[PDB]
This record gives structure tokens, C-alpha cells and sequence, in this order.
């Protein structure tokens, strides 16, 4: 059913804003953060050290996009490849409440354990949420569980994580969120019927193929 994570508990979490909050993503040095490429939009603010984000708590960074990189092969329809780089317009001031988080040097594995957290907005969805940062702790499901779910719909790029049983709804995750486990960005929040229908698992970018993208994008821009 998962929990109020508490204020600054994910320094890695970040909100991008556009006159509101809109999406998450993961902020993975000091001036590049990964979200979903369903998340693309223009004049992105990227809003660091949030709690509550319609009150300001005085651990914030609000750095202005200076650059948004869609992944080359994302497909819109599919959600295949759901995967974008923001680059900030300066670097983020580092400290214990605002902090990068590891890509994997390995993918993960079903069974192996993941926090999931955001502020529960599914872009373009209508959908209501709570202001302050929720977290899920949730397993990765194996791949024939997750196709299962998913007929038809999942890509060598998606894994599922969650619960097929227990009757709750997963809202944690927001549209470009992260998915953390063991230290290691290894999801980001995609698509799925996680939230909108109990019992079914939430679908999330397998970053884990796309570390050499990212360290070569960022090598370059
Ligand atoms: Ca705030």
C-alpha cells in the first residue's frame, strides 16, 4: 500500500515543473537528470530537494532545462524506448538531501526489491494525487509474469514491478519517476494499469539498456 517516504528521503528524486508539477525524474550527476520521453515538453523547470511541491520547505533547487534529449528510437504509440536526458542550466549544489543516484552496471532481477516513489501524476491523465513524495517498496516480476499481464505490449526495454495480489492500487510513481534498486536506477515509471486497477503491475523503462546512450549523450552535450 506503500507510505509518506518523509521529507528529503530520496535526494535523487526530482519534480519537473511547467507552471506545475507534471512529471518526475532522477537527478544522475550533478547537471543531467533521466525522465520518460512521454514527459518531453517545452520550458521545463527541474525542481531539486522537494517535499511538499505547492509549499516552499527551504531545501529546494529550481534550475531551469537548458536542454531536453529524447531518446533517438522512443515510440510515442508503444512507449518502446521511454527514455529522456535534461540537462540543467547549472549544476545542482550537491549535498546530503540533494543527491545523484548510480546507473546499473548490471540489469536487475525478478524478485529483487525496488523503491518506486513520486507524487503519483500520470501525465496528461487527469488524475488526482497527494503534494507530498510517496514510496512504494515492490518487487521486480519476472518476464512471463510481466507478458502475461501485458499481452503483447512489452519490449526487451520494460520490465513490471509490483503486486498481483492484495487488492490496493499503486499511484506512487510519477509519468518519469524513478524505480531504485539496490542503489541503481534501474526503472523508469512508463505506463501500465498499476494504478488505475488493483492487482496489476506498473511497466517501466529497462535503464539498464541504455547506460552506454546516456554516459555518450552526456559525454557530448
Ligand atoms: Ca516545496
Amino acid at each position: 500500500g506503500g507510505y509518506t517516504c518523509g521529507a528529503n528521503t530520496v535526494p535523487y528524486q526530482v519534480s519537473l515543473n511547467s507552471g506545475y508539477h507534471f512529471c518526475g525524474g532522477s537527478l544522475i550527476n550533478s547537471q543531467w537528470v533521466v525522465s520518460a520521453a512521454h514527459c518531453y515538453e517545452s520550458g521545463i523547470q527541474v525542481r531539486l530537494g522537494e517535499d511538499n511541491i505547492n509549499v516552499v520547505e527551504g531545501n529546494e533547487q529550481f534550475i531551469s532545462a537548458s536542454k531536453s534529449i529524447v531518446h533517438p528510437s522512443y515510440n510515442s504509440n508503444t512507449l518502446n524506448n521511454d527514455i529522456m536526458l535534461i540537462k540543467l542550466k547549472s549544476a545542482a549544489s550537491l549535498n546530503s538531501r540533494v543527491a545523484s543516484i548510480s546507473l546499473p552496471t548490471s540489469c536487475a532481477s525478478a524478485g529483487t526489491q525496488c523503491l518506486i516513489s513520486g507524487w503519483g501524476h500520470t501525465k496528461s491523465s487527469g488524475t488526482s494525487h497527494p503534494d507530498v513524495l510517496k514510496c512504494l517498496k515492490a518487487p521486480i516480476l519476472s518476464d512471463s509474469s510481466c507478458k502475461s499481464a501485458y499481452p503483447g505490449q512489452i519490449t526487451s526495454n520494460m520490465f513490471c514491478a509490483g503486486y498481483l495480489e492484495g487488492g490496493k492500487k499503486s499511484c506512487q510513481g510519477d509519468s518519469g519517476g524513478p524505480v531504485v534498486c539496490s542503489g541503481k536506477l534501474q526503472g523508469i515509471v512508463s505506463w501500465g494499469s498499476g494504478c488505475a486497477q488493483k492487482n496489476k503491475p506498473g511497466v517501466y523503462t529497462k535503464v539498464c539498456n541504455y547506460v552506454s546512450w546516456i554516459k555518450q549523450t552526456i559525454a557530448s552535450n
